[PDB]
């Protein structure tokens, strides 16, 4: 409730509840959650072999300060070991919320930012390890 696994749907760049439907299925050495709450609260669920993980933001409205350093302990935390954290469908007003708490402090996190899901997957193909 607070998140959703999503997987793919074979063959396609549909990506949707792992639960909605049989073949879907998630992609290997990825990670792709569906953010529902604010993300404070999903990450209370997430502390109870994969190189990316992948936040959906597309049911994303705005983010507070809380929630941009959440997302910064994430990205950081994650990173500290070699996983990246991309960041799929922010609208403008959510990348103003990052901007403006200062989460492009470091301008290099620009690069987590995908225009969707797809986008984030093809960006983990081949990268900087």
């Amino acid at each position: 409730p607070s998140y959703t696994v999503l997987g793919q749907l074979p063959d396609t760049d549909v990506y949707i509840d792992i639960d909605a439907y049989e073949e879907v299925k998630e992609i290997p050495g990825i990670k792709i959650f569906q953010i529902n709450a604010p993300i404070y609260y999903a990450n209370s669920d997430l502390y109870s072999n994969i190189h990316t993980v992948i936040l959906d933001f597309t049911q994303v409205n705005f983010m507070d300060s809380v929630g941009v350093k959440t997302l910064a302990g994430i990205v950081k935390e994650y990173g500290d070991v070699g996983i990246y954290v991309y960041l799929a469908g922010c609208s403008a007003q959510v990348v103003n919320d990052l901007t403006s708490n200062r989460f492009f402090e470091n301008p290099a996190l620009k690069e987590l930012l995908f225009h969707s899901i797809h986008d984030a997957v093809l960006g983990s193909q081949v990268r900087e390890a």
